[PDB]
C-alpha cells in the first residue's frame, strides 16, 4: 500500500531481562512487539505487561483449542495487558468468534494465521487458507497472518481481504521476499532483528529496505 | 481394545495450588495429567515438575508454529518435566518432525492432533485428518489426539493409525461417546471431572461408566 507501514519485533529469547533489554535498545525502530509462547514459558505472561510499557505487544499464542480452552488463553493474554492475540483459523469459526469475543471485552484485536510461512504450512494450511480469509473476516477478526515466503499468495489473500490489515513475518531467516510490502501493513523479523550483533542498526536498515 | 485404558484429567483450572489438590484427590482414580495453556500461563510452567511428582504431566500445547518457535516449546515442556507433548498434524511435517527429534532427546512422547472435538473441527480438520494420521506416523509421532464426538471418524482413525496410542478428549461436557473407549487407548476428561462438587467421586464412576 500507500501508507506508512509497521515493523513488528518478533522478541523469541527466553530471558526477560534480556527481552526488555533488546526491546529498549531497538525501540526507535520498531512499532509493535510480538510474544510468542518461548518467552511466556520462559520468563512468565507478566513480561507482557513489563513490554508493553515500551511498545504495544502482539501475544502470538498461536491459539488452536476448541471454543472453551481458547477462550481462557485468550482472556490470559488480554488480562496480562496485550494489545491483541494471535488464533488459528484452521481450527473452525466457534474458536475464531469466541477469541474475537473475549477480546472485545477489552478493546483488543485478533489476527488470524492464513498459512504458515515455512514449508510445512503447504501441506494443508495452502489448500483451505482462503477459505480461512473468509471465515475469519465473517467472524469479526481484526487482521491475518500471512507469508512472505510465498507471494503469489500473499497477493491473493490481499485480494480476498480487502482491507483487512495483514502482517507478515518470514523475511530475513526464512528468506521472504522484501516484496511483500507490497501487500502488508506490517513486516513482523525476528532473527533478523535479535539475533545480530547490533539489533537496533538492523532494525534501522531493515526500515531503510523495506521502504518503511 | 481389549487391553487396560487410561483415565487422563484435563487440568484446567487456573491456580497452581487448586490444581494439585484436585490432582492429589483423584489420583487414585486417574492414570495422567493433562495441562494446557490456562493452567501453566496462570501458575507458571514450573506447575508441571509438581504435578509430575502425582502423575505424569502431558504438556497439551497445541504447538502450531514453525518449526523454530515449535522446538523452543517442545524443548520448554520436556525441561519442565513433562512426560509428552501435543502438536497440530496440519502445520505440517516438518514442524512434527521437529517435535519429535526434541522429545527424543529427553525420552518424551508426541501426540498429534487430527481434528477437534469441537464443531469447529469440521470445518477444515476433518477433511485431512487421515492424512494427518499418515503424515504423523512417518514423522515418528507416538500417539493421536482424535475425538469422542465423531464416533465414525474415530473409527476411521483408529484403522488408518494401526497400533499408534490414541488419546480420545469430549467425553462430560461435550457430549461425546462413551463408545469411543472401543477405539482410545486413553480417555481426557476435563469438566466432567474438576467441575463438580467431588471430583473424585466424578472420577471414580467415569472408570466404572468407560468400563476401564
Ligand atoms: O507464518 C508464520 C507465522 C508466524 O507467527 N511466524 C512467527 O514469526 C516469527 C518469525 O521469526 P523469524 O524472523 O526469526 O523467522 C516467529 O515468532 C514465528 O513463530 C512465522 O514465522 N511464520
Ligand atoms: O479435540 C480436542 C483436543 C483437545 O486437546 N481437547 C482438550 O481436552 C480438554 C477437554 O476438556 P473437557 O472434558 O472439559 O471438555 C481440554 O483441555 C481441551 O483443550 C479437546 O477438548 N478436544
Amino acid at each position: 500500500g500507500s501508507h506508512m507501514k509497521q515493523l513488528i519485533l518478533a522478541l523469541d529469547v527466553m530471558d526477560g531481562e534480556k527481552a526488555m533489554e533488546i526491546a529498549k535498545k531497538v525501540a526507535e525502530h520498531v512499532d509493535r512487539i510480538k510474544v510468542n509462547y518461548p518467552l511466556v514459558l520462559s520468563a512468565g505472561v507478566g513480561i507482557m505487561k513489563r513490554l508493553s510499557e515500551i511498545k504495544p505487544v502482539i501475544a502470538d499464542f498461536k491459539i488452536a483449542d476448541v471454543p472453551y480452552t481458547s477462550s481462557l488463553i485468550a482472556r490470559i493474554a488480554f488480562e496480562n495487558s496485550a494489545e491483541s492475540v494471535i488464533v488459528h483459523g484452521f481450527v473452525g469459526s466457534d474458536t475464531l468468534r469466541e477469541v474475537c469475543r473475549v477480546a472485545e471485552e477489552f478493546g483488543g484485536k485478533v489476527y488470524a494465521v492464513t498459512e504458515l510461512s515455512s514449508p510445512g504450512g503447504e501441506e494443508f494450511m495452502s489448500a483451505v487458507s482462503l477459505k480461512i480469509v473468509e471465515k475469519a473476516k465473517e467472524a469479526g477478526c481484526h487482521g491475518l497472518i500471512a507469508p512472505s515466503t510465498r507471494i503469489e499468495r500473499l497477493r491473493e489473500i490481499r485480494k480476498a481481504a480487502g482491507d483487512m490489515e495483514i502482517l507478515c513475518p518470514g523475511i530475513g531467516a526464512q528468506k521472504g521476499s522484501i516484496e511483500a510490502v507490497k501487500y502488508a501493513d506490517g513486516i513482523i523479523v525476528g532473527r533478523g532483528i535479535y539475533a545480530s550483533g547490533n539489533p537496533a542498526e538492523e532494525a534501522r536498515k531493515l526500515r531503510r529496505v523495506l521502504k518503511i
